[PDB]
Order: structure tokens, then C-alpha cells, then sequence
């Protein structure tokens, strides 16, 4: 009773770093948290959707990243599942991973380094 | 330019069937999703904290299980790390695993 609370991981970045670095850095970056109904409000060319699941939503992800994908966005995941098994994650149509803590990773994808696998 | 965060929220919650209680239902509680470095200015004797977790960062549970349970948070937990041995998640110092029974 009394104000119950929740807490999830979702750790593979931290968010408030993240926020934190796109204003001290002067990057030019929105960070939006996003319902798969919400877009496109934004323009694929633009965007860039960042993904966190677990060994579950393996099946949904699948289809929303092969839809946002034939729609022509951005793909780059982490989390729990991502650092096991990257290669499938590529192989599944997302464009970067992140294994491990990708707080820092994210940060140098935003200022432009391409790999297809950032280790943590 | 744009980068869009997309959380999946997987629950062991039972749906907003156990959820859509503790706003409807509860007035003396109360629920919302939420994340650290919260949690820390609202009180420790009242506060409920529901943990969800994997086998990774399972370091950083048992860091905030520590700090909070100093503090005096009363943590429950579930998920499918919390479900495999969740007598070791009841060492880690969590008070009950897995739910609206609980919380009255
Ligand atoms: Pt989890």
C-alpha cells in the first residue's frame, strides 16, 4: 500500500546522461519516449527508433522493425537480449546494437560512428 | 535529429486487471511507472517498490536492493529471472516475490 512503485532495465543507456550530453554538446538530437502507434509524426529520414526488450517481445519486434524498416527508419537496440546474440539482432534488421552499458556507445553513434555492433 | 525511444513494458502485472485497481480502486494507494534516481525523495515507510529484472544488471539490483532496504523501501520483484529461484531473489533482500492481495 501507499505508493507503489516500478523499476526496469532498460539499463543498456542511461537517459539522463544521455539528455544530459545532447545539451552540454550542443548536438542537434530530440530524445522523444515513443508508443509504436506514435511516429510517424516523424519523418524516417530524421529519425532514428532506439529498442529495449527482453528474450520475450522477440516476436513483435520483429514485425515492427521490418515494418519501421520498409518504412525506411533508423534501427538501433539494446538491453538484455541485444548483448546476447548482436549478430541475430543485425540479422533481424536493426541497423546498430549495443551490447552492455551503451551510454557512452550512443553517444559517439549520435556523432556519427557507424559500427554495427558497439561493445559494452 | 530525431531519436525515438521504444519500451516494451512486458508485466507480470496481470494486465491493468490488477493495475486499473490501485487507481480506481485504492485511495490510500497508489501506482505509476517510474525509474531510479526517483524513488529516493518519496517516503521509504509508505513506498512500495516493484522491481523487474533479467539475469544481467542483476549487479545493479542488488546495489539499489542494498541502498533501498538500508533506507527502509519495502521491494517486492518478478519477471523471469524472479521466477527461476526466486528464493535467491528473497537473499538479495527483496520482502516478497511474485498481487492486489499483497497490497492490502
Ligand atoms: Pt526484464
Amino acid at each position: 500500500m501507499y505508493i507503489l512503485f516500478r523499476e526496469m532495465k532498460n539499463n543498456w543507456y542511461s537517459l539522463a546522461a544521455l539528455l544530459s550530453t545532447i545539451y552540454s554538446r550542443h548536438l542537434d538530437v530530440e530524445a522523444r519516449p515513443v508508443k509504436f502507434e506514435e511516429i510517424k509524426k516523424f519523418p524516417p529520414e530524421k529519425t532514428i527508433v532506439a529498442y529495449s526488450f527482453m528474450s520475450f517481445d522477440l516476436d513483435t519486434v520483429r514485425e515492427e522493425v521490418k515494418t519501421l524498416k520498409e518504412r525506411g527508419y533508423t534501427l538501433i537496440a539494446g538491453g538484455p537480449h541485444v548483448t546476447a546474440d548482436p549478430e541475430g539482432c543485425l540479422r533481424m534488421g536493426f541497423d546498430h546494437v549495443f551490447t552492455g552499458d551503451g551510454e557512452e556507445n550512443i553517444l559517439k553513434f549520435l556523432m556519427g560512428e557507424r559500427k554495427k555492433i558497439f561493445d559494452g
